[PDB]
């Protein structure tokens, strides 16, 4: 059975830092990009939509624009790794990685964001 | 692009009734069952997992046992229809129909359940 796995289902990140969250999927021999779909979302916000080798970068939800990318090198290793730069308080929540590759599955990853009072105070009022 | 569509994204149903929630996907001519995956969930509870022409009967969340089925005949028409019988208050929430068929997509459907006072003591949990 096609199974997506996550080495970590919980990440704790500091406000302003970068994060890479990972979901693994089975690749026998070499990856066939044309058969691969990778989708990342958080709470109904679309983050990544990689379809048959072509990424839709522009349909990323505006809160992630210019901050989120799929590490394409890692796909050939069977690793769907989502990198988010400049982590914000609004980035905390439950992410899902959905993968179709001759089989389909998804997993959840929880992200917690620590932040100092100044950042928390802005988030609190914005 | 492969697109799953829902004619309705909202269902309002009565406690104890039956519901059929529908999601469509494109099927050009003859369905290739071996390439089709249909998955239904609500709040990450597995309802339907139809893979390689076969349901996985033991993977269904216990709260849907005996009550939820995918109507297999509809699949060749490009209709992934989830039929839920004997609707309970716990069935209210946001459902997702996830389809892989030479392409992948999903849609969300909201279900509201109306119920009399007596049933409404789901309040006691
Ligand atoms: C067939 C299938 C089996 C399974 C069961 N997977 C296990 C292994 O973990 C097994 O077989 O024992 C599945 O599991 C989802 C799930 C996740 C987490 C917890 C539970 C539980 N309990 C269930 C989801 C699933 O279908 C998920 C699915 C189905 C169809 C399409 C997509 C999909 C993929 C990529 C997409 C997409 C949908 O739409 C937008 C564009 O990108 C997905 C994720």
């Amino acid at each position: 059975a096609f199974t997506v796995t996550v080495p970590k289902d919980l990440y704790v990140v500091e406000y302003g830092s970068n994060m890479t969250i990972e979901c693994k999927f089975p690749v026998e021999k070499q990856l066939d990009l044309a058969a691969l779909i990778v989708y990342w979302e958080m709470e109904d916000k679309n983050i990544i939509q990689f379809v048959h080798g072509e990424e839709d970068l522009k349909v990323q939800h505006s809160s992630y624009r210019q901050r989120a990318r799929l590490l394409k090198d890692q796909l050939s290793l069977g690793n769907a790794a989502l990198q988010i730069t400049d982590v914000k308080l609004q980035d905390a929540g439950v992410y899902r990685c959905m993968i179709s590759y001759g089989g389909a599955d998804y997993k959840r990853i929880t992200v917690k964001v620590n932040a100092p009072y100044a950042a928390a105070l802005e988030h609190h009022h914005h």
